[PDB]
Protein backbone atom coordinates (compact mmCIF):
# COMPACT_ATOMS: atom_id res chain seq x y z
CA UNK A 1 0.00 0.00 0.00
CA UNK A 2 1.13 2.73 -1.41
CA UNK A 3 4.11 1.25 -3.18
CA UNK A 4 4.45 -2.49 -2.45
CA UNK A 5 2.40 -2.58 -5.91
CA UNK A 6 3.98 -4.81 -8.79
CA UNK A 7 4.40 -2.38 -11.62
CA UNK A 8 5.34 -5.22 -13.95
CA UNK A 9 8.40 -5.50 -16.36
CA UNK A 10 9.47 -4.38 -19.79
CA UNK A 11 11.46 -5.60 -22.70
CA UNK A 12 12.13 -3.15 -24.83
CA UNK A 13 13.45 -4.00 -28.66
CA UNK A 14 17.03 -2.57 -29.69
CA UNK A 15 17.43 -3.49 -33.41
CA UNK A 16 21.25 -4.10 -34.08
CA UNK A 17 22.10 -5.89 -37.26
CA UNK A 18 25.29 -7.17 -35.28
CA UNK A 19 24.55 -9.47 -32.99
CA UNK A 20 26.62 -8.24 -31.00
CA UNK A 21 25.91 -7.97 -27.19
CA UNK A 22 25.22 -4.48 -25.41
CA UNK A 23 27.04 -4.05 -21.74
CA UNK A 24 26.01 -0.57 -20.74
CA UNK A 25 27.50 0.55 -17.01
CA UNK A 26 26.94 -2.99 -16.02
CA UNK A 27 23.81 -2.85 -15.17
CA UNK A 28 21.94 -3.72 -18.20
CA UNK A 29 24.14 -6.82 -20.19
CA UNK A 30 22.39 -9.22 -23.06
CA UNK A 31 21.45 -10.10 -26.18
CA UNK A 32 18.17 -11.11 -27.56
CA UNK A 33 18.57 -11.97 -30.99
CA UNK A 34 15.06 -11.55 -31.97
CA UNK A 35 13.21 -11.58 -35.42
CA UNK A 36 12.07 -8.83 -36.72
CA UNK A 37 10.68 -10.06 -40.01
CA UNK A 38 14.07 -9.09 -42.17
CA UNK A 39 15.33 -6.93 -39.16
CA UNK A 40 17.34 -8.35 -36.81
CA UNK A 41 17.09 -7.20 -32.78
CA UNK A 42 18.47 -7.45 -29.41
CA UNK A 43 15.98 -6.49 -26.44
CA UNK A 44 16.40 -5.44 -22.93
CA UNK A 45 14.22 -6.71 -20.00
CA UNK A 46 14.22 -5.93 -16.56
CA UNK A 47 12.21 -6.29 -13.13
CA UNK A 48 11.11 -2.50 -13.24
CA UNK A 49 13.79 -1.53 -11.55
CA UNK A 50 15.37 1.42 -11.58
CA UNK A 51 17.75 3.04 -14.53
CA UNK A 52 20.58 4.17 -13.27
CA UNK A 53 23.33 5.91 -15.89
CA UNK A 54 26.03 8.53 -15.51
CA UNK A 55 27.35 11.46 -17.41
CA UNK A 56 25.38 11.18 -20.17
CA UNK A 57 22.37 8.33 -20.03
CA UNK A 58 24.14 4.54 -21.04
CA UNK A 59 21.28 3.15 -21.65
CA UNK A 60 18.89 4.73 -23.19
CA UNK A 61 16.85 1.80 -23.75
CA UNK A 62 14.32 1.12 -20.61
CA UNK A 63 14.25 5.13 -19.97
CA UNK A 64 13.00 5.28 -23.55
CA UNK A 65 10.16 2.85 -22.54
CA UNK A 66 9.70 1.66 -18.91
CA UNK A 67 5.93 1.64 -19.80
CA UNK A 68 5.11 1.73 -23.38
CA UNK A 69 7.55 3.11 -25.89
CA UNK A 70 7.96 1.82 -29.34
CA UNK A 71 11.53 1.64 -30.77
CA UNK A 72 12.93 0.19 -33.79
CA UNK A 73 9.89 -1.89 -34.63
CA UNK A 74 6.25 0.64 -34.59
CA UNK A 75 3.71 -1.94 -33.05
CA UNK A 76 1.25 0.96 -34.44
CA UNK A 77 2.09 4.09 -34.15
CA UNK A 78 -1.16 6.04 -35.04
CA UNK A 79 -4.71 4.23 -34.72
CA UNK A 80 -4.20 1.24 -32.30
CA UNK A 81 -6.58 -0.68 -33.56
CA UNK A 82 -5.52 0.34 -37.14
CA UNK A 83 -9.25 0.88 -38.91
CA UNK A 84 -10.06 -2.11 -40.48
Amino acid sequence: HSSGHIEGRHMLVLSRKINEAIQIGADIEVKVIAVEGDQVKLGIDAPKHIDIHRKEIYLTIQEENNRAAALSSDVISALSSQKK
